[PDB]
């Protein structure tokens, strides 16, 4: 009921009010935490008697939001919903509806340190699409807004929510633009191996790959429950970064770029018990999910050797640290070049430090801030960024980002 | 919660399925609305005896005799001592193990591997501060070992009443002292501040510089507590030096060999031994990273970025990240030198995969908190950030307690 959390370098405490307002399972029990796991465990189309409650209870906060509660809007709101809800099965949001639900689902995004940006979120309502083409449409010009020469801006498109499961639109690329990765028959691995299953899944559709450390996948939209169809995103929408270093000359050489939009388009948008299986939402990047994960896991293009090597670095025990070496100048690097070009980008101090001035804010103004640690921390240099120090509370608050199945294990062909 | 719960390993795809959760008994703070997983800290008659029961069930199963000869008389033996005494005392062979799987059940310890490779110092024939000095001191004399520091625990007489508690006042048997400073800043360590200031109000002489060795603070069986300086020659310390940066060793920097925590609190079948301060050997980043780096202690970056020249305006330059690196590379460097057991993140968390897959083969699970467990620099690079954990409370444990100061009252 005022949960206190405190941080253990300032030592500021906080109370949180707003724990109370949460609803779904975080996967924990009283006897087993589960805040490390990744996601916690068709069909799933609701009720009527499930819908009115969940569509009754976004309409109550929306209109609390804007100062109108138990307005004669407000209540003639609840009418006209329940009423679409009994003679529908399902309503559609107004579309000040919408944006208000997009906007919360990014601030109570709890794995999210950006957030301090939530309300500045562009949104495109795109539920007057009905075909892949309109899709791809959409999806560029979203491209292009959000691109803006280098300039990013926050922007989310929305396409029409789902129905009876059957009828689904999907974006089964799990970012609007990532590279491909082909796997060899030596058990090598060309380009981006994060990225094989759904590269093998483009090619099996007719796209014919470069084959390159670095080729744009093509889109794969699915409209309405049709299969998904094939599309090039035209190649002057996709702005890229080339990777060098201001000390080492021959980090050039190293031939390394990358994209400058990050856009998550496999999740889905719940907004007052309705689901948008569509909702491709791009920011901009944090520089440590380039030089830290997408160049130095394992699992990923795992350069920290090279890298190593042309720094002469002693490699011969872990001691040494040439790993952690390597690692700051990559992340040194990947800054300096965005930047460089004028293409939007963040540190991990910035970023942390401005998460937890929002956080404070959210506390003050709205009663709590729901954080996932385990995603907010930075994945390198962590205890000296503040959030380290920060305890912070998990629950999952509504409208939510949620993560839904691949859609190539659960749609039917014909 | 259900008949398995599987976690996964998402840089090698490794999959492990926990039973052991099953026998977890006591909060998480979690509940199924929230999580807590980085909150830092969320007995009479029929309280005490079942928990004692459990426990020797456990001991005896785990010895292959489960149900068997002693046990039902062991059991018979408990029961009957808890009747007369109120409470009961282990055998040597309990305290043993007991303390050992403490150790085993520390959800935040990355060097479980080594769990039952222990020494057990038996100390509950103490009763007077200048006992607990004794055997303390013998403590850090074994467990230092010249350099070649292998972990031990002494374990103080249990609680009784509550009036009668032994207690270590320091939270660490061997921590560097912290001086407020007539214009506000600090000397020293400054997470230390406060202690000191209890030692010198105690009557301690402080040579007040940055790496003085505090005193032990001793408290047997509720009595005030009593200074004691731990004599120089027992107290490893490691002089940091860099192995390129020539300037590195007038940075007049310099650590202790031996972690030894004192203020927590070990429960076996639920007796409570207030004082039982247990030690191992460093991993290199606690040194050089936290206590070096966190602006609340020695809050060096600064410092170091300074001295090796680094773009110290903006953030994006990552001049903290470098001089970090720098840092930890000479604590690492300095220790090995002087042939000090110490040990590298690397080292450390692909240590505890190992364990961990040990743990799941032949025990069903292990709880570990992610949180804890994962390094404090270049988090991702070790192989537990990409490792699901599931954490649960086991016992026997160690829990944290109350600082003595805010509960003693003074003879
Ligand atoms: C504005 C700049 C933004 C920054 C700097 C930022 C930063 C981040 C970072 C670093 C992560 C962790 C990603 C990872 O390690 O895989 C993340 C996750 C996330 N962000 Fe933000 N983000 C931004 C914008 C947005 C927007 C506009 C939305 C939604 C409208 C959003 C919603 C989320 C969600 C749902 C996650 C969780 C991803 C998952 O669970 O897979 N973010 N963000
Ligand atoms: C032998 C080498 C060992 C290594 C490398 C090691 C490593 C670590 C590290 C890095 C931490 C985090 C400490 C912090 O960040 O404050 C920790 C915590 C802990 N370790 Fe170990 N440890 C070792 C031995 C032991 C032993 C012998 C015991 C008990 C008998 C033990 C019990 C614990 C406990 C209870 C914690 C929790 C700390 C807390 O709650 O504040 N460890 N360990
Ligand atoms: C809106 C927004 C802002 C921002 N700064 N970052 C993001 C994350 C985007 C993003 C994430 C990833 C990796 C995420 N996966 C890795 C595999 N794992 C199993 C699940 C999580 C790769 C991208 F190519 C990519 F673009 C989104
Ligand atoms: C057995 C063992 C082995 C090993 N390698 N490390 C340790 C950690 C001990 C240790 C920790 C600290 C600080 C940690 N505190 C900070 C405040 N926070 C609220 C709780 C944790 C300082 C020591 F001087 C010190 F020694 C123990
Ligand atoms: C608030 C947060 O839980 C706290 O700072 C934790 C984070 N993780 C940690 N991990 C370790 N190993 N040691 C610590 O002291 C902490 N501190
Ligand atoms: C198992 C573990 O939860 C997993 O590796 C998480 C840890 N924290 C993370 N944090 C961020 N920001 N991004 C991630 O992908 C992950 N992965
Ligand atoms: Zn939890």
């Amino acid at each position: 009921r005022f949960l206190k959390v405190k941080n253990w370098e300032t030592e500021v405490v906080l109370t949180d009010t707003l724990h109370l307002k949460s609803t779904l399972e975080t996967g924990c029990t009283e006897y087993i935490c589960m805040g490390s796991i990744m996601h916690p465990s068709p069909e799933d189309v609701a009720t009527k008697d499930q819908l009115f409650p969940l569509a009754k209870e976004f309409i109550d906060q929306y209109y609390s939001s804007i100062k109108r509660f138990g307005s004669k809007a407000h209540m003639e709101r609840l009418e006209e919903v329940n009423k679409e809800i009994d003679t529908t099965s399902t309503y559609q949001l107004k579309d000040t509806e919408l944006i208000y639900g997009a906007k919360h689902a990014w601030r109570n995004a709890s794995r999210c340190v950006g957030r301090i940006q939530w309300s500045k979120l562009q949104v495109f309502d795109a539920r007057d699409c009905t075909t892949a083409h309109g899709m791809f449409n959409y999806i560029c010009n979203h491209v292009k807004y959000a691109t803006n020469k280098g300039n990013l801006r926050s922007a989310i498109t929305i396409f029409p929510q789902r129905t009876d499961g059957k009828h689904d639109f999907r974006v089964w690329n799990s970012q609007l633009i990532r590279y491909a990765g082909y796997k060899q028959p030596d058990g090598s691995t060309l380009g981006d191996p994060a990225n094989v299953q759904f590269t093998e899944i483009c090619i099996q559709q007719g796209w014919k790959p470069p084959r390159g450390r670095f080729d744009v996948l093509p889109l794969l939209l699915q409209a309405n429950g049709n299969d998904p169809e094939l599309f090039q995103i035209p190649p002057e929408l996709v702005l890229e970064v080339p990777i060098r270093h201001p000390k080492f000359e021959w980090f050039k050489d190293l031939g390394l770029k990358w994209y400058g939009l990050p856009a998550v388009s496999n999740m889905l948008l719940e907004i007052g018990g309705l689901e948008f299986s569509a909702c491709p939402f791009s920011g901009w990047y944090m520089g440590t999910e380039i030089g830290v994960r997408d160049y130095c896991d394992n699992s990923r293009y795992n350069i920290l050797e090279e890298v190593a090597k042309k720094m002469n670095l002693d490699m011969r025990k872990t001691s040494s640290l040439w790993k952690d070496q390597a690692l700051v100048e990559i992340n040194i690097a990947v800054l300096y070049s965005f930047q460089s070009d004028k293409v939007t980008i963040v540190d991990h101090h910035s970023a942390t430090e401005s998460f937890i001035k929002h956080m404070e804010n959210e506390y003050r103004c709205r009663g709590g801030c729901p954080a996932d640690w385990v995603w907010i921390v930075p994945p390198m240099s962590g205890s000296i960024t503040p959030v380290f120090h920060q305890e912070m509370l998990n629950y999952r608050l509504t409208p939510s980002f949620e993560y839904q199945p691949d859609p190539w294990n659960t749609h039917v062909w014909k």
